[PDB]
């Protein structure tokens, strides 16, 4: 294919003239910035791209510039093409090592200016952090190579070309190559230089080039440990090497965006604490090893750190070149088949993280990585998972102070291999413990392809030797969905050369033939289970342990039952937890043309949106975050499922157990929320508990002082005891009020002092409710009983399917009979309506009776639905009335769970209490859909401007209910999409339908299932 | 079922006064076309439907009027409702025998002059 | 603000665009000017402070654009523009005035007004639709 150059398409070009891959370290005096403006031009192919050789500055001086880091599909008015997002499938023909022919080339250029002391004082070089999918460099018009491995980096060295004066860059960068095959992660296809370039100045005549530090305890107590500084160092004219390590900062030290980010700098004195120093002789090796007595550990909760100082020296004792960078104590081992840190089998609370951000895309400012973490922990989060790449260099510093478990993850998917097979079979579904059957069958076009393990090799030489030396990561992942091969093999040993210190993930190896781990995603409890018993002795003895590196897939509302995954994680030892995917909705900012309006709104794009040939549409939208990286309700729910404290209240007693993996709880403040004055806590170790005495209903643990990135009074943990429904102390008028009963021929109206009551016989309608100026009527299209929702993310692949099928959107009340008799025991009226409520089509519905007893004060409402017919549905999506709220309605208040949405497996962050409308900023989906339940409400009060309240409480159980404005939900697109009529209305449920993780996981679990049956509840309407 | 009239829930209510069946023959004097415009009112359901042993023409002159034969469904403007198409399930819900409550009824009313020999002949 | 203040005035009156330099300092050659009517460029001199140009056109639209990226701004970003004074045409709507046959029903409160294609009530008492 002479159409397609040579390098587009050869597997084993990996890299032309790339220098050997070597510890990242960020040194201000090394690295200058070549971020901001480029000349930039766009070609159609390669082939109409200028002649590098031969681009002046002259010519390319008069090009559009593009400012670096960007992609090009992400620029003021998509002027270079827009985003293209698919989940499995390849965007291009799978022809294998073949790009397109048609491929977008960009070529970029800028100058940087050279001094006559710079080129004899410095060794030159270009570090690009990142660049997709690939290029080749040029400075001055010469060739310096060529580069593959979009979320790698690369140091090229400039020296032989460069000049005093004016110096040309020219990058070509090419959108597809062979390449392409193994970077088919789930998620945007976006191109160009989008991560910072330098230019480097390391001194001349010696230089430090790799650091490798490593930490191995000495004793199975993991008391004493060798330090371990192994240097590199390029060059004649040097003496030898300094190193100091300095007195350790506790975990618990106080970091904001401003300190972390903070890179200076070349003045200042790193510190002065010392603790340990070591010189090295003349003519010996640049490496040591020393003794280091009790040493403070590194953990995730307390992420403690020495800082250190290593100093390369001159014959005349000065400072050559300086690093300046912390250890953290810990060694990671599988041990009695579980991944140990410092002896500790330790527990994932963690998310999958991809480099997102609603503009700039995978060009994240820093600043930005900061915030996410932030948030991560402030929400109980103990560990991250990079899908499906490594980050920018500079972000591992973060996890090394902020205290993270990382799985450092090399950039390599191919799941696109599997889309022609899965719908040539028409494959409905994959299990974790079958599916690697179906992916042998076409590992042999790149896992198992001879012609690939050059590449392979280097994503993970790439990956551990650029971050060896953060004790964040603890396990190198040998990419993802990539199906299982000889080459993953070859990766395996590779590594285990490299770096021995670390373990090996690959969810795609089943068997971990060539993983130190067994890992699943979104597995069924059921094949968690049946792995489990397969893989423990009949001793109790495992070989290796299990981890679901994704699960609880967080699309939209949901994801249900992270509880019961979470009890499995705590009974078994075998089980190490989690991370959820995804940490935030991929969402691109866009202006959308609003269904609702007509008119132009700010919104966040997912497939579609774009209007690619082949997208994978709303699948982008699958975080616990939202697209501009905000917590949903499903982040909400998480932290609470995870808590590292258990707080349990029963039988006048309050047990707490501490469920860290290290850490004490000396730090937590207990709060006896009843009376507000604190509860003493004996400091409690890992796994131990305590009971106390107490009459409380609800306790707090909350953080004594400002530490990490937390501040004092931040809750981790909190408890109450189960709350028994209350009726409230409502007094029902019955005396005698003599009352006009007008039973029309299609009308029936109840009057009294006070009160109207009319319904329309024909329809079941409440036409007019009116008591005390407090006005309800009925929400109504073909019955005053509704069970559809807008179907979730979750509801679409198969409960919507079966509610769509059984016409549950078009359920029917046709009335039989209607009764009207003189009010008895107190009562004005009663008036009682028979029909049947089922659907066009259908023989399946209720035979119903609602009986209305109405009260001058109050009106009682029972209802009874018998399920009748052949043909019925397996569940509903819900169950209850639509009322239409009076122009006075201002707002309201309950009791029950709050202050978000709860549904019955998605509930149990939302703490018992009252709550007042006004205090909550009700949650905004990126996806429309079913939102604003409120489970297990005790009661609820509806506010009426200059009328007081209507209470209404449902008999002997807890209700649900949603208030709101909202309408055309299930077909608008985005949030500006969304219908709202003049008037609000109230949803009033006796029950609903569980929210699961269908969408990617188990369906609705089934005590969760609102299950097809007969209903029969009261309610009481009070008028004050 | 007392808000559904029985005669529209009974599947052996066929017919009441029906004369028998018999070959069909078109006579120019024996058939008088009462085709053209009709007095019609529609109604939501039976129970809206005027009593017709108390309709009076006097009454009845005053609605709009359709004209005979035709559809509702196919009226200047929609009026009186728009064509449903279903293939094979039913536009209503299965409960043999009964009709849904909401039950479109459409009123006609028309007179005819008659003579004196008319009636003897 | 941005237009009462753009640097450059285009005025298109008879047959005719004046353009008059209102800058300070700067010539107007990093400006391509184009005709929106036809789309092709305008050939315009290079214009000193305060100095004006008449060149012959039936342009209607005429818009002032940066030719390269200089500075934050743009290439194609509109520093100025101006238009020709557009005259109120009557659109060529055809009203119907072949004879139908209307109801018309003027009740005590109500006046309805029916034909094919036409529903007219108006509520006498309150002079509403
Ligand atoms: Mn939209």
């Amino acid at each position: 294919s002479c159409l397609i150059p040579e390098n587009l398409r050869n597997p084993k070009k990996v890299h032309e003239n790339r220098l050997p891959t070597r510890a990242y370290y960020y040194d201000q005096d090394i690295f200058e910035s070549l971020n901001g403006p480029w000349a930039f031009a766009l070609f159609d192919a390669p082939l109409d791209a200028p002649d590098a050789k031969n681009l002046d500055w002259e010519t390319a001086k008069k090009w559009s510039t593009i400012s670096v880091p960007s992609h090009w599909e992400l620029q003021e008015d998509w002027k270079y093409g827009k985003p293209i997002y698919t989940n499995v499938q390849y965007p291009i023909p799978i022809d294998i090592p073949n790009p397109p022919t048609v491929n977008p080339t960009g070529v970029y250029a800028r100058t940087f200016e050279l001094d006559s002391k710079s080129i004899e004082s410095f060794e030159h070089r270009l570090r690009f952090e990142g660049v997709d999918n690939c290029y080749e460099l040029y400075v001055n018009g010469q060739y310096v190579g060529f580069n593959k491995g979009s979320r790698n980096g690369a140091e090229f060295d400039i020296q032989k070309y460069v000049s005093e004066g004016e110096n040309l860059v020219v990058v070509k960068v090419f959108k597809w190559s062979d390449s392409t095959y193994i970077e088919d992660q789930d998620q945007w296809w976006l191109s160009g230089i989008y991560r910072d370039v330098s230019l480097l100045k390391l001194p001349k005549k010696a230089h430090i080039e790799d650091v490798r530090v490593t930490t191995t305890f000495v004793d199975s107590q993991y008391q004493d440990a060798e330090l371990s500084v192994k240097v590199d160092v390029q060059g004649s004219s040097y003496d030898h090497i300094n190193f100091t390590l300095y007195e350790p900062e506790d975990g618990s030290k106080v970091y904001d965006a401003s300190s972390l980010l903070n890179e200076e700098n070349g003045n200042t004195t790193f510190s002065t604490k010392e603790f340990i120093s070591f010189s090295t002789k003349k003519n010996e090796e640049t490496a040591f090893k020393i003794n280091v007595k009790a040493p403070e550990h590194w953990t995730a909760e307390n992420p403690t750190l020495y800082k250190y100082q290593l100093d390369l020296i001159g014959s005349d004792g000065s400072v050559i070149q300086s690093i300046k960078h912390h250890v953290g104590f810990r060694q990671v081992e599988l041990k009695d088949g579980n991944i140990t840190v410092n002896g500790k089998d330790i527990l994932f609370r963690g998310v999958n993280r991809h480099d997102h951000h609603p503009r700039f895309g995978r060009a994240v400012p820093l600043d930005f990585v900061v915030r996410d973490l932030i948030l991560m922990k402030k929400f109980n989060i103990n560990a991250v998972r990079n899908s499906h790449y490594p980050n920018h260099p500079k972000v591992y510093d973060l996890f090394d102070k902020l205290g993270f478990w990382v799985i450092d993850e090399a950039d390599l998917e191919t799941h696109g291999v599997q889309e022609p097979f899965n719908r040539h079979t028409n494959l409905e579904a994959e299990y974790p413990d079958t599916k690697n059957k179906l992916y042998d069958v076409n590992a042999h076009y790149l896992s198992d392809n001879p012609e690939y393990e050059v590449a392979y090799l280097d994503r993970a030489s790439q990956l551990v030797l650029r971050d060896v030396n953060h004790p964040s990561i603890i396990i190198w992942s040998l990419g993802n969905e990539a199906c299982y091969g000889r080459n993953h093999k070859a990766m395996y040993k590779l590594i285990k050369q490299l770096d021995p210190t670390r373990l090996v993930h690959y969810e795609g190896d089943l068997n971990a033939l060539s993983a130190d781990i067994f890992s699943f995603m979104y597995p069924t409890f059921e094949i968690m289970e049946r792995w489990r018993k397969n893989h423990t002795d009949e001793n109790g003895k495992f070989e290796k342990p299990l981890i679901l590196c994704e699960y609880g897939h967080a699309m939209g509302n949901g994801p249900g039952s992270l509880k019961e995954y979470q009890e499995l994680f705590y009974k078994e030892k075998f089980y190490q937890g989690g991370f959820i995917w995804e940490w935030a909705n991929h969402g691109i900012e866009f202006e959308d043309v609003s269904t609702a309006d007509g008119k132009l709104h700010k919104a966040y794009a997912y497939g579609g949106d774009f209007k690619e040939e082949v997208h994978d549409g709303v699948f982008i939208m699958d975080g616990l975050c939202n697209s501009e990286h905000n917590p949903t309700p499903g982040l909400v729910e998480y932290k609470k499922v995870i808590e590292p404290v258990h707080i349990k209240i029963a039988h006048g007693s309050v047990t707490i157990t501490n469920k860290h993996d290290f850490i004490t709880t000396d730090h937590l403040l207990f709060i006896d929320k009843d009376t507000g004055k604190t509860i003493d806590v004996p400091s409690l170790k890992p796994e131990e508990s305590v009971t106390i005495p107490s009459d409380t209903t609800y306790v707090v643990a909350v953080l004594k002082d400002d530490a990490g990135v937390l501040k004092a009074g931040h809750e981790i943990a909190w408890g109450q005891a189960e709350l028994p429904l209350k009726v409230p102390d409502f007094v029902t008028e019955t005396a005698e009020k003599a009352a006009k009963i007008n039973d029309g021929k299609r009308y029936v109206s109840v009057e009294s002092s006070g009160l109207h009551f009319i319904l329309d016989k024909l329809l079941g309608k409440i036409e007019s409710l009116k008591v005390k100026g407090k006005e309800i009527s009925s929400k109504f299209e073909g019955s005053s009983i509704t069970f559809w929702r807008p179907p979730t993310n979750n509801d679409e692949p198969r409960d919507f399917k079966n509610w769509k099928k059984y016409n549950i959107d078009l359920m029917k009340q046709n009335i039989h009979g209607v009764s009207v008799e003189k009010g008895s025991n107190g009562s004005l009226a009663v008036v009682t309506v028979n029909s049947r409520i089922s659907p066009v089509v259908f023989y399946y519905g209720f035979e119903t009776v609602q009986k209305y007893t109405i009260f001058a004060n109050k009106i009682n409402l029972n209802t009874s639905m018998k399920l009748t017919g052949e043909y019925q549905p397996p569940d509903f999506p819900r169950v209850g009335y639509e009322f239409w709220l009076g122009d006075s309605y201002e707002s309201f208040e309950w009791l029950g769970r709050g202050p978000g949405e709860s549904y019955p497996d998605k509930k149990e962050s939302q703490r018992f209490g009252l709550y007042d409308s006004k205090d909550v900023e009700e949650f905004v989906y990126d996806y429309p859909q079913e939102n604003g339940n409120h489970t297990d409400t005790h009661f609820l009060n509806i506010k009426f401007e200059g009328a007081g309240k209507l209470s209404i409480f449902q008999k002997e159980k807890p209700f649900n209910f949603k208030i709101s404005d909202e309408y055309g939900v299930d077909e608008a697109a985005h949030a500006c999409d969304v219908k709202r009529y003049g008037r609000h209305y109230l949803r009033l449920d006796h029950a609903i339908h569980g929210v699961g993780s269908e969408a990617c996981g188990p369906a609705v679990l089934d005590q969760y299932r609102l299950k097809a049956q007969d209903f029969n509840f009261e309610f009481d309407l009070a008028f004050e």
